[PDB]
RNA sequence: GGUGGCAAUGGCUAACCUUUUAUCUGGGCAGCCGAAGCGAAAGCAACAUGUGCGCAGCCUUUUGGCGAGGCACGACGUAUACAAGUGCGUGGAGUCACCGGGGUACGACCCGAAGCCGGGUGAUCUAGGCGUGGGCAGGUUGAAGCGUGGCGAAAGCUACGUGGAGGACCGUAAACGGUAUUGAUCUGCAAAUCAUUCGUGUGACCUGCGUCUCGUAGUGAAAUGCUAAUCUAACCCGGCAUCCGCUGGUUCCUUCCGAAACAUGUCGCAGCAUGACCUGACUUGAGAUCGUCGGUGGAGUAGAGCACUGAUUGGCGAUUCCGGGGAUCCCUCGCUCGCUUGUCAAACUCCAAACCCCCCGUCAUCCUAGAAAGUCGGAGUCCGGACUGCUGGGGUAAGCUUGUAGUCCGUAAGGGAGACAACCCAGCCCGUGGUUAAGGUCCCCAAGUGUCGACUAAGUGUUAAUACUAAAGGGCGU
RNA sequence: UGGGGCCCCGAAAAUUGACGGGGCUCAAGUCGACCACCGAUACCACGGAGUACCGCAAGGUAAUCUCGUAGGAAGGCGUUGUGUUCGGGUCGAAGCAGGGCUGUGAAGUCCUGUGGACCGUUCACAAACGAAAAUCCUGGUAAUAGUAGCAGCAAAGCAGGGUGAGACUCCCUGCCGCCGAAGGGGCCAGGUUUCCUCGGCAAUGUUCGUCAGCCGAGGGUUAGUCGGUCCUAAGACGUACCGUAAUUCGAGUACGCCGAAAGGGAAACAGGUUAAUAUUCCUGUACCAUUUAGCGUUUAGUCUGACGUCUCAGGGCAAGCCGAGCGGCGUCGUCGCGCCGUCUAAGCAGCGAACCCCGUGGAGAGCCGUAAUGGCGAGAAGCGGGCGAAUCUGUAAUGGCACAAGUCGGCUUCACCCCGGGACCCGUGAAAAGGACAGCUAAAUGUCCGUACCGAGAACUGACACAGGUGCCCCUAGCUGAAAAGGCUAAGGCGUGUCGGAGUAAUUCAGUUAAGGGAAUUCGGCAAAUUAGCUCCGUAACUUCGGGAUAAGGAGUGCCUGCUGUGUAGACAGCAGGUCGCAGUGACCAGGGGGCUCUAACUGUCUAAUACCAACAUAGGAGAUUGCAAACCCGUAAGGGCUAGUACAAUCUCUGAAUCCUGCUCAGUGCAGGUACCUGAAACCCCGGUUCAACGGGAAGAAGGGCCUGUAAACAGCGGGGGUAGACCCUCUUAAGGUAGCGUAGUACCUUGUCGCUUAAUUGGCGACUUGCAUGAAUGGAUCAAUGAGAGCCCUACUGUCCCUAACUGGAGUCCGGUGAAGCUUACAUUCUAGUGCACAGUCUAGAGACCUCUAGGGGGAAGUGAAGACCCCGUGGAGCUUUACUGCAGCCUGUCGUUGGGUUGUGGUUCUGGAUGUACAGUGUAGGUAGGAGGCAUCGAAGCGGGUGCGCCAGCAUUCGUGGAGCCGUCCUUGGGACACUACCCUUCCGGGACUACGACCCUAACUCUGAGAAGAGGACCCCGAUAGGUGGGCAGUUUGCCUGGGGCGGGACGCCCUUGAAAAGAUAUCAAGGGCGCGCAAUGGUUGACUCAAGCGGGUCGGAAACUCGCUGAAGAGUGCAAGAGCAUAAGUCAGCCUGACGUUAUUCAGCAUAGCAGUGGAUGACGAGACGAAAGUCGGCUCUAGCGAACUUUUGAGCCUCCUUGGUGGGGGCCAAAAAUGACAGAAAAGUUACCCCGGGGAUAAUUGAGUCGUUGCCGGCAAGAGUACAUAUCGACCCG
């Protein structure tokens, strides 16, 4: 048995591949609201979240419990939020996507109703509402695809803050090193062709070349799906 | 196999009971072998002596007769399914022990690896992640930003001051590392240290304590590195007394006999099986041939020769061709056919030995104190080598390689060769006397400064064979 | 002139030397003869032992008996014990040491010395039964040897006086020394009594020892305030729930509980006391909690605990320094200086700098500030008040001091405390207990554990009193100086980094200096030297504009006298004059510099113990998957990682900064999509079969495959030649045929390629050309500033690297005292030369030398020692790794069955009605299936017609809605495809097809799934799950990968069969020996009878040409006989004709394969039984004249007939006997690919590199004959061919 790969080591969950959970501030989710309820609340502070490298907002609600929230751009300390079914459309509120007009930008969209939000969450991303049929609504995801969501889904209006995070090049191994200390990723990563034939399917030889084609089928067993997994095309555009 | 009990009306009991302490006495007929074989099976089912040769033994006129066991026939059972031939079987000897040998399975005469698998131990070292603390003498450069001021018509250009950035610079024997001396030491201070010279030294930094990740698994800025002096799969115990055709060892005396290093088969070539060769016992009972001479037969090697098959040298006469030279093919004329000259043959032979082989007769040797033949037990051996012949085959040759006949070393003393595995004499129980073999006789060294007739003038030579000893050519040297 | 004997020339090898040596000349040589003697265990004689065979024994015979390894056989000796017979011993058993006798021997017995209690023997039987060897095991003990070591990084001791049996080593004083930012002080972990006193010195201490961390006896650790205890971090553990065949096993969830002697934290200081304990005991002065009692009260929600890296201002203070007075000590040749001291805790009371808050204030064509950033009508400056620090002042103030002084000022201040500002982050830099806000007074309580000493060049760890490591973890005075560097000294600790004396060789470790030359040394400037601080001047090519840069290259520097400037000060900067030395950073410390190339962008990482690099990483570039109940992965499952995440994300790959760029190919392999068509398992369905099944076919058809399309920043590829100033038309184009670039390269074999610069001279360095064995574009191309313990070459300075060595210094060595090992060893040994020998001898053979012992010295030899070779081969030995090797297993994709329900309809029969619907040659009738080949119905209901009523031929049986008011049977059969009549329609059919079923699609919710505490929401009979069938599948596992071989490999097959030679005149006989062939063909190319003679020549005939057919002659074979070679054949074994199929079924021996002499199957020669062909008959025929053309067991199939399946009989289906076919060519018969330089083990000189030995083809050097050239002349000179 030539040694397992890095992906299977991540599978086991050894301490080298586990996220340092105790650093993260808090989990981000929408307020839990019963049927036919509408709770409000005004921002108390704007705070930095080390799990995403973007700001988050602290909001104190009328019942008493405060929650961190995914901060859309423009959110300022003092503004009140009106999450609920009867909310109007403004930058900051949380409203169903069924009664959001076409052309408006949204973020922190849910998959099924009352999930808290799963799509459109990294820095500066956003999605759009395209069409409103009776049973579904099509939103263009930041990847570039059309998704058909339930009309009774919740999403904050605006775009996620922190836009432009990747216009600043690293230009050092040290800065990227410092980012990786608060993530589960491993840094730095050895290249496969420089290993031994025990360690990887590509290792070995008197000179460093893959030897076999890099594209691998989708049916390859675990421990072999390394390279271009089931690629449809390769190369740049000529 | 040696020795015993019982014996076709066969031999022996097993577990167990009687045990009265393991003994022992008497029971125990279940069962096993023998008594009928043949055939896949269904099935079928034989001589309780018909003939001859004849050993031992007995009788006898010492020649013959009877003649158990032995051998050779004849007859019969069954299978081959049609027949005919043949196979196996048939005229009653087995069974149970004790003392031995051998085969097979088990640790299997004793020791000798790397490995494979099961369950457990380890992150005090080291590798990486996380928690919480500590550390980095002293200097250098001078980014952005800010103030004042010059050149300008706007845009703009520019000097000085302040400021203190950077995986920046220099540098401690603080700390971490480990270039070169290929220095010191190399049974050391040390199972990796020391001296000088060196690299980083505000960061992808060094580090204390705590905590987590581990064996087909972990960790790795990736060398197959590290995981407790162990890592191309750790360590402890168990399977395990693993296994090997491969290496080492295997303990007292004498006596009789005494090999093979070869053929065939083999995933066979460092192994094994069967045969040849050695040894022990038994059965049978009269011939055998290691040798000589004569004869009936087999030769196709040496030598020799051209009569066949292939080559081969000139002269002569013609092929009026099949042919090359320069319009009557003007005419030259090689290949070819005959007579004569000069050479050949391992796959040529009109011829043809000496050795050698089968058989008959004779002599000679062995033999009833057991020829030839047969049956059973135990093996070793299948790495060989050398000398004299075969102009042996191959090769330039070889103390080369591969054959063959004889004899040797292996396993062979003693005598002689300077020493000499296998060259000459000799095949050897112990002691004494005697004469010889090989070889020698100036001294070393036992016995000849021996005899007869010549040669050599070079210290040539003073060297049976021999893996140890020089050639062609020349000499008015003798 | 020829033929002979001996000798001479031809004739050269390496340590000195081989007739065996001395020597030998009418011989001590050679040739031909001869005589005498010596000389074995041979041969003769005598005596003796054993053996073989015979004999009843006595004994007899042996010229025809006496060697021996592997090995076979026979008889005996010994050790311990059992059964049995007979004994010995305190008047001395066993055992041990040495002797006498017996036996061929194993061995027995006796004697003497020792010893002090047990030991034998006859006949038999047993075994934990006999040792010289195993790099054997355990114990004891040699030589080496009184030897190495007791030096290298810290060279330390001397005098006087004691103690004591004994003094270099133990104690006191004086001098002389070592560390002094560690060798001093404080303490973690660790140790565990090492701590103190007394008494000892056998061992321990690298020597001695009266000493001791050693040995013996005794003694020593005191806490409300110092720690633990308490809180929580990473992260563990327990109980429950669930999983697992099961647990002591497994993730998650709930509830608990632990985890820091360096994180948070309620509270104590000074002095004294002991031999060893002290914020712990004692004196004094304090402080903090919990409970009880009394006297009152919340604000109860906030603050604090509570937080990163860098940088800076302000304040304070321990340490430090200076001046004056006072008290001691030192020096005193002269002077009057130098050092020590001049002290004082917590607690309590008081004060408060910055920031911040409040009341006034009214500032702009601008004012107020900071080291700096800055502030301002959203209210500056200024003026008031409030909250608010370290530290400071008083008291505590009487304790300690030689009760000796004990008084004052000043400067500075880190590395410590307080307070505030700024910058940076694709880094954001802990939590909880506790505390504050309502407490005051009084008494009582404050349990438990640790406390000695070390904390390291002697108390820990590495086996040690170990030059390593843990701990340099935290602290440290004066001068020089930037400094905690280096040097010199305090306090403190030591003369123990535990051997001394003596002073004299070589050699050795580490240093100092060196004339003249200056890399000439060497693979290579390795090693060593040069330079070196600070100030000023000056500074190149190139460049990513940041740099290069301390570039390069120059000048100054001491001491004394007097000053100036900045500053609150500490201090810093500058000047003028004088002056000394060879030298002024005077010692310590402290860069040599420059130029041209290759390579990697840079800082970083790496084989702990031979590799610090060009390798790895990196920022930058590109590609791929995935919309989250996702992609990727772990688990048997329960459940999880990524993930407190969401496409500016995670995961998976290639390339490797910047700059200029990145061409052509989709044939191969891989990947993705399409699946028109072909192939494609099981279940269900249909047919046949089976009294039921097994079983055989058909239909249908999932995934996958074929086929098609796309894809190269997917793995990869980018070719020949010959025409043409090496072009370009053609090619060879099995997809295309190298674009920019670079080019003798880190790639170029030829090769030291050609030319230029660099040297007197260059297999070099650089530049240019370049036909590139075998360059080339993210298998990245080219170039590149800065960086480099990277790799080459050149210049300058410098030097003992060198010419060529010399003197000196310290440590060893040499000599003396003490202590005190280890490793090679069969034995002997004073050697040298040659030979011989397993061909590399101190021991053998022949010579030559050598009196013995000891010391020093370097290493010639002992194929010196260390070690079961790492190189090569072998083993039906291993391991890891790779793949389109052989066989499998996980993972994934898909069909079917279960979980699994209710409807919408399209499917098909299943199943059910209205008519026998049934009807062509029609019909009066509709074949009321078929059919008793026909006899009952009918105004008591039967007809012709309608759109037409079952239906069909708009006919007509039924009586239906009628319509006329007869269709009757048919023996008028519409004389029939079927000819027809009611109680029969049992059945072409009709087919609401309702009905259970299986398919394709759609809908619903109640199962089920996800989310939520739950209401509920979202999906939904799908998915997950259990089982089964097919695919893909080096992800993983178990194995195989042969042998021969002038080593293995490569080549080949001498790996099965047949012929000739080798092969030596019977038979046998090897090599990778020579010549070769076969793995077939034929219904005639076979059998038999009959008739004939073939090849080649000569003579004749018409173009029938020297190429045809025919006639005559010669013709033993010169032809033919299927195929190699050899053999055979003439009234034939050849050619042709006639008739035929013996190219037959069954069966026994013998021969060779495989001499002699075992071994399949299988073939070839004789026969036997049964049938034939040809021929008058004899006879011939078991294929093709003879010798090649082929394969076991097991398994399947086929042929004839039988035997058989478990209590009996039958059916279907199996099993068996005999023969034929299907193949194992590695051919006496495995289902079978590579690599290892990361390798491991067991053996081999049974087998290779090269040291040796043998040979000499080749190589080096000569000779013989002389052909010829040399103007004539072979030989002044050169020398052919051939020969040695
Ligand atoms: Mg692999
Ligand atoms: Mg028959
Ligand atoms: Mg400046
Ligand atoms: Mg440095
Ligand atoms: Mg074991
Ligand atoms: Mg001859
Ligand atoms: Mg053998
Ligand atoms: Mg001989
Ligand atoms: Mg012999
Ligand atoms: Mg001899
Ligand atoms: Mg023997
Ligand atoms: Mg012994
Ligand atoms: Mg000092
Ligand atoms: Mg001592
Ligand atoms: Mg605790
Ligand atoms: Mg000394
Ligand atoms: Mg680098
Ligand atoms: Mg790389
Ligand atoms: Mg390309
Ligand atoms: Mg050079
Ligand atoms: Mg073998
Ligand atoms: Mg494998
Ligand atoms: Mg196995
Ligand atoms: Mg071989
Ligand atoms: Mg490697
Ligand atoms: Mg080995």
């Amino acid at each position: 048995m030539g040694k397992r790969l890095i992906s299977q080591n991540r599978g086991r969950g050894t301490p080298t591949y586990r996220a340092p959970s105790h650093k993260y501030k808090a989990d981000l989710r929408h307020p839990r609201v019963d049927e036919n309820s509408s709770l409000r609340g005004e921002v108390v502070g704007i705070e930095h979240d080390p799990a995403r490298s973007a700001p988050i907002a602290k909001v104190a609600f009328e019942n008493g419990e405060e929650l961190f929230l995914l901060a859309s751009e423009g959110i300022a300390v003092g503004n009140i939020i009106e999450c609920g079914d009867d909310a109007e459309v403004k930058p900051g509120n949380i409203v169903p996507i069924g009664n959001v007009p076409e052309g408006f930008f949204i973020c922190n969209v849910e998959s099924k109703p009352n999930d808290g939000g799963k799509f459109v969450r990294s820095s500066g991303v956003y999605a759009t509402v395209v069409t409103h049929e009776a049973t579904r609504t099509a939103v263009s995801m930041p990847s570039g695809n059309i998704k058909w969501l339930n009309p009774k889904c919740r999403a904050v209006v605006g775009i996620v803050a922190g836009s432009g995070r990747v216009d600043r090049p690293w230009l050092k191994a040290g800065k990227k090193y410092h980012k990786m200390k608060t993530r589960a990723a491993k840094y730095p990563r050895v290249s496969a062709v420089a290993m031994n034939p025990r360690d990887h399917p590509f290792g070995g030889g008197a000179w460093k070349h893959p030897g076999k084609p890099t594209t691998v089928s989708r049916n390859a067993p675990p421990g072999r799906k390394v390279g271009l997994i089931a690629a449809r095309r390769t190369g740049m555009k000529r």
